């Protein structure tokens, strides 16, 4: 192994934020195996992409153009502009051309081939055999009434992708010797017990128990347990689960390996201590820190796997069980049915996850009748994908290998597009494999490596969780480096200078935040201090220019000094603008970004991606509620960036503005704001309009997440209109519906009016259009609370949104209950706003 690549795992080492070669941490070669077998699907990748398109990395749908589109384009014509160095020449396009047509229509208009339409001040390209119309950006353009300006330039060169070469019938039993912590001083010392169990998918095969002993620095038992189920019936990815109740720690060991052999010998293992159900109590990672944590010693001494129709009224009973939502449970008479009526059963593709958790997986012969099943899935096979089914197969109730493939089989089939929208919950769900190399896995790195677009958001996503995450980092780490090995070295020198951008960054928070208290209120000499350190970096280690991680289509150059400063809050955030590196770039307008520390950006980037799925939900409707997800990141351990959306302001400061001693309210002020930042009655009228669509899309997706009772400080509104809630890090109200949206709706008084019987209707159809969605809505809110917050209750916490969904019941009484919804809001008026400042003495 040449010396130069050494220095190149070490440089993706300080990319990754963690050392893949580090094994300190480990009991078993698991990850280095893994390291090993992700190098063919990543060879097969790269080899297999097309130099070209993945240069260009065009970002396209073959979804249908919305009906709510095709307003703006009734004389069936579309408008581009291209330039070229000085004048600029706007041809008129078919939506049905594609970028070489327009190319012919443009050439030969005029009057070599060899160039290619790029936007203007963007790394984004549009090229392929696809439709403009089918183009993201074309589209985006259309639904912000913009104008698409395009530059005439040369293809980037694909050399700059090139990729760095690379080089028993018996029971099973356990002995648990004891447990050894270095200080245990709590309050007052009580007893010590340790449990075993045997899980798979989060279900208990067998339980055992040691007897209770005094809780010392070192408890030895010395004590064999044995369990009722037999070595040979053991599935792949069962667990010992191992915890210690006074529960306070727990660790788990995968009880067969990644080659298929029974784990044999002694174990000492590192626990992670609870927090006083979720992700994290899954792992089969250790505790790292092995100075202050409790360990336990266990021995291991026990390779495997070597007609007749349904009456008319148990198939009703069966396809009832079928309809019922994923999170009802299943009775003991009801997976009996599921089971005895297998083959049936299997001919309903919304059945296979109630009929995988009907599998008795600790029975060896179940299962293989399980796998036998799986044979012939010709029905499974042709059904049309349903991301809400697929999702469900790879939660932590299947541990399965094969019922997981099934589902990621079924992914194969998404477009680039979709995988971009259901990204962050796949990675997320990374953390439900038993295994390190999984099929899951490989199709992360797969259609990472297939699209630049995706790659980059697959690099933060894992980066994000790397840096915060104990219980994960090892698997996410070694799912990068492969995706690293693979992205081509021009990615590597981009993913470099943003690291190296928010490393910088990282170090100013932290300085700055020191010159200045826990709030107040900053002090000149605070902001000054900032700007000089800011000058400092610009002169430079700072690289010339990074690309915006949450936008990478989009350059950021130099700062722009003067414009920065530190945000009024409890924490202290910087407020950063910087220059566009590119000079074919439309405007002036400065890119805008808050860099922050101290807080957990991931659950707002779960939260704003989850408003993306629901926009695209919609837009399968032809619904365009006027969200804003602005762009949000962790880009590591307690520190992120996020978008500073342009024109915009706090519906609080706005109130704030016009006395606000103490937090009065009055009702006509949002309205006069709007109409004072208007130019004309036209752009008002727009303006009204938007915020009554912006209004009901977040008031329908605030509801159902069940995160819409907010203080005034939490949403903002842009100049043009569009209402957006903001920090979603962690009597009553079911969401923001005040007097003062009421006044703007035309109402005031509970009264009716055109825009307010307008936002009724709009938020209906919003609501119920979501209704038939409900199980992939359902799946994704189970998966982001086991995988994005503390321990939540796998019952209680997660039922929210079936009841926020009403789940069971027809269409009119959904109505129903969400009209009522908003009248609670109206009678309860400025109640819940106003409780506010008050709590707080
Ligand atoms: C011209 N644009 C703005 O002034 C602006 C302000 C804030 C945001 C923005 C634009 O972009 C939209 C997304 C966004 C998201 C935010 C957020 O998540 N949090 C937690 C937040 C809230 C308040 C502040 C804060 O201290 N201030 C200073 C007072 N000012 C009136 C509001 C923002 C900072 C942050 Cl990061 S702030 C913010």
């Amino acid at each position: 192994m040449s010396e130069e690549s050494q220095a190149f795992q070490r440089q993706l080492t300080a990319l990754i934020g963690y050392d893949v070669t580090d094994v300190s941490n480990v009991h078993d070669d698991e990850l280095e195996f893994t390291r090993r077998g992700l190098v063919t699907p990543r060879m097969a990748e790269v080899a297999s992409r097309d130099p070209k398109l993945y240069a260009m990395h065009p970002w396209v749908t073959s979804k249908p153009l919305p009906e709510y589109l095709w307003k703006k384009i009734a004389n069936n014509c579309i408008f581009i502009v291209i330039h070229r160095s000085t004048t600029s020449q706007t041809i008129k396009v078919s939506p049905d051309d594609t970028p070489g047509a327009i190319l012919q229509s443009f050439f030969t208009k005029m009057a070599e081939q060899d160039f290619v339409l790029r936007v203007c001040g963007r790394d984004e390209y549009l090229v392929g055999e696809t439709p403009i119309k089918n183009f993201q950006w074309v589209r985006h353009c259309l639904k912000n009434g913009e104008e698409i300006h395009v530059v005439l330039d040369t293809p980037p060169d694909p050399a700059l992708d090139e990729v760095r070469k690379e080089e028993c019938d018996r029971k099973f039993r356990v002995k648990i010797r004891g447990i050894d912590i270095p200080v245990l001083p709590r309050n007052t010392d009580l007893t010590v017990f340790v449990e075993a169990n045997i899980q798979h998918g989060q279900q208990v095969l067998c339980q055992r128990r040691t007897s209770p002993k005094p809780f010392t620095e070192e408890v030895l038992w010395n004590v064999w347990l044995e369990f009722s189920i037999k070595i040979k019936d053991l599935p792949k990815g069962a667990l010992l689960n191992l915890q210690i109740y006074c529960l306070l720690y727990y660790v788990n060991l995968l009880l067969i390996d990644h080659r298929f052999l029974l784990r044999r010998g002694e174990y000492v293992l590192h626990m992670w201590q609870i927090s006083g159900f979720n992700a994290d109590k899954l792992t089969s990672a250790t505790n790292p820190d092995k100075e202050n944590s409790m360990s336990i010693s266990i021995l291991l001494d026990n390779h495997p796997i070597a007609r007749a129709e349904m009456p008319n009224q148990l198939r009703k009973q069966l396809e009832a069980i079928i309809a019922t939502d994923p999170l009802n449970p299943l009775t003991a008479e009801d997976k009996e049915l599921l089971w005895h009526f297998r083959y049936e059963s299997l001919k309903h593709p919304k059945a296979y996850p109630k009929l995988f958790s009907s599998v008795k997986w600790g029975q060896q012969e179940i299962v293989a009748k399980t796998y036998q099943l799986l044979a012939r899935r010709e029905v499974w096979d042709q059904s049309a994908l349903d991301v809400g089914l697929t999702m469900q197969l790879l939660d932590c109730n299947f541990s399965d290998e094969n019922v997981r493939a099934i589902a990621v089989q079924k992914l194969e089939s998404l477009e680039d597009d979709d995988v971009l929208h259901y990204l962050l919950q796949l990675v997320q769900a990374v953390k439900f494999e038993p295994y390190h190399d999984s099929a899951l896995a490989r199709f992360l790195l797969k259609r990472g490596l297939r699209n630049k677009r995706i790659g980059h958001f697959l690099f933060w996503f894992l980066r994000s969780e790397i840096a915060q995450s104990r219980h994960y980092q090892q698997r996410f780490a070694v799912i990068l480096e492969a995706y690293l090995r693979g992205c081509g070295t021009a990615m590597l020198h981009d993913f470099t200078q943003q690291v190296q951008v928010i490393e910088m960054l990282q170090k100013v928070t932290l300085d700055i935040k020191s010159l200045s208290a826990e709030k107040y209120d900053v002090s000149s000499q605070v902001i000054s201090q900032l700007k000089q350190k800011l000058e400092n970096l610009q002169n430079s280690q700072l690289p010339e220019s990074f690309r915006v991680p949450y936008d990478p289509g989009l350059k950021a150059g130099a700062l722009a000094i003067e414009k920065c400063k530190v945000m009024a809050s409890k924490k202290k955030p910087l407020w950063l603008e910087f220059k566009c590196a590119d000079p074919t770039a439309l405007s002036n307008e400065t890119i805008g970004i808050i860099f922050k520390h101290g807080d957990d950006l991931r659950q707002d980037m779960l939260i704003l991606q989850i408003l993306r799925i629901m926009e695209s939900i919609w837009e399968t409707e032809s619904l365009d509620l006027c969200l804003l997800p602005y762009g949000c990141i962790s880009t590591g351990d307690k520190i992120g960036m996020i978008e500073i959306v342009k024109d915009a302001t706090t519906i609080a400061k706005i109130q704030q503005s016009t006395v606000g001693n103490t937090g009065a309210f009055k009702d006509e002020v949002l309205n006069h704001w709007l109409k004072e930042k208007s130019p004309t009655e036209e752009k008002f009228q727009a303006a009204v309009e938007r915020f009554v669509y912006s209004c009901a899309g977040y008031c329908v997706a605030t509801f159902v997440l069940g995160i819409g009772d907010r203080h005034n400080d939490n949403i903002m509104i842009t100049e043009t209109g569009n209402l957006f809630h903001i920090d979603f890090g962690h009597e009553r109200v079911p969401f923001v519906l005040t007097p003062d949206f009421l006044f703007v709706m035309g109402t005031s008084g509970k009264k009716t009016s055109p825009h307010f019987q307008k936002f009724q209707d709009i938020c209906v159809k919003a609501y119920l259009a979501l209704r038939h969605h409900t199980n992939l809505l359902i799946i994704l809110f189970s998966m982001m609370l086991m995988t994005g917050m503390p321990q939540l209750t796998s019952k209680e916490d997660i039922e929210y949104i079936r009841d926020a969904l009403t789940v069971g019941k027809n269409e009119e009484d959904a109505k129903k209950y969400f009209l009522d919804q908003i009248e609670v809001c109206r009678d309860k008026g400025w109640t819940v706003q106003f409780n506010w400042f008050l709590h707080l003495v």
